[PDB]
């Protein structure tokens, strides 16, 4: 039992570490091709520089951590830290959502209003959006973490919310649904909406401005069946309690980190960013 517990910690550390440097390299390449190639400085790739860093701060803090958890079966870095980490995390995948939802105005407005978008769409307010972003997921994700809203009336969850080894989000009904509404759901229905309006608008209207459209449905797309399992469990789970495992809504929330490795490999589409790759990896 000793050696199947010694097994189980080195091997589940390595796969970890693969994940962490999967993540870290591939969006830090991403970064740095967008910022010294003239040629991708766009407006648009200025948002996915946004969500790039999104994805870094899940390599380099959210899945660390998480992995500690996972690793050693309980908290091991005082409850403070373990409410700053739930609110990274909630706030990594509220930000993406909605640069996810700016990228897909930006292509619509771009395409239906070419000369009205040009004309009005800078790089300081595109700088300006981002920040908007960033702070309105703030908003939603941090505070009301640290004011406990989330927090159950439960002797059981009380008992975890005390117990500085006990880093479960264990959530009340309300807030489970509030905040997966806020977060998730509304700005994944208005990104649907606009992404299918340019598609149509798309037809209906040149290879270049193309495909990398079509990358950017892939981005969404993908982005989507990484995390809607995870927020269809979360509603579930208010409903009844005990119809979805324990692991399988650990394996959807990691399905979801996972997702933070998969766009500069999507990216590889482009061959512009695939030759700012094979520069950079001098
Ligand atoms: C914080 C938690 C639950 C990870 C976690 C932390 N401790 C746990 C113990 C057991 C299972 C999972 C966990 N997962 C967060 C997911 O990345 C998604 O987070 C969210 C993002 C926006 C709105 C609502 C949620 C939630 N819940
Ligand atoms: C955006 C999140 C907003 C969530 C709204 C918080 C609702 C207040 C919490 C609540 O109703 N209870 C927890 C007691 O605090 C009672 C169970």
């Amino acid at each position: 039992a000793e050696l199947l517990s010694q097994q189980w910690e080195a091997g589940m550390s390595l796969l970890m570490a693969l994940v962490v440097l999967l993540i870290v390299a591939g969006n830090v390449l991403v970064i740095a091709a967008i910022g010294s190639t003239q040629r991708l400085q766009t407006l648009t790739n200025l948002f996915i520089t946004s969500l790039a860093c999104a994805d870094l701060v899940v390599g380099l803090l959210v899945v660390p951590f998480g992995a500690t958890l996972v690793v050693r079966g309980t908290w091991l870095w005082g409850s403070f830290l373990c409410e700053l980490w739930t609110s990274l995390d909630v706030l990594c995948v509220t930000a993406s959502i909605e640069t996810l939802c700016v990228i897909a105005i930006d292509r619509y407005l771009a395409i239906t209003s070419p000369f009205r978008y040009q004309s009005l769409m800078t790089r300081a307010r595109a700088k300006v959006i981002i920040c908007t972003v960033w702070a309105i997921s703030a908003l939603v994700s941090f505070l009301p973490i640290m004011m406990h809203w989330w927090r159950d009336e439960d002797p059981q969850a009380l008992k975890c919310y005390q117990d500085p080894g006990c880093c479960d989000f264990v959530t009340n009904r309300a807030y489970a649904i509030a905040s997966s509404i806020i977060s998730f759901y509304i700005p994944l229905l208005i990104m649907i909406f606009v992404a299918l309006r340019v598609y149509r608008e798309a037809k209906e209207q040149l290879m270049r401005e193309h495909k990398a459209l079509k990358t950017l449905g892939i981005i969404m797309g993908v982005f989507t069946l990484c995390w809607l399992p995870f927020f269809l469990v979360n509603i579930v789970n208010v409903f009844n309690r005990d119809l979805v495992p324990d692991w399988l809504f650990v394996a959807f929330n990691w399905l979801g980190y996972a997702n933070s490795a998969m766009n500069p490999i999507i990216y590889c589409r482009s061959p512009d960013f695939r030759k700012a790759f094979k520069r950079l990896l001098a």
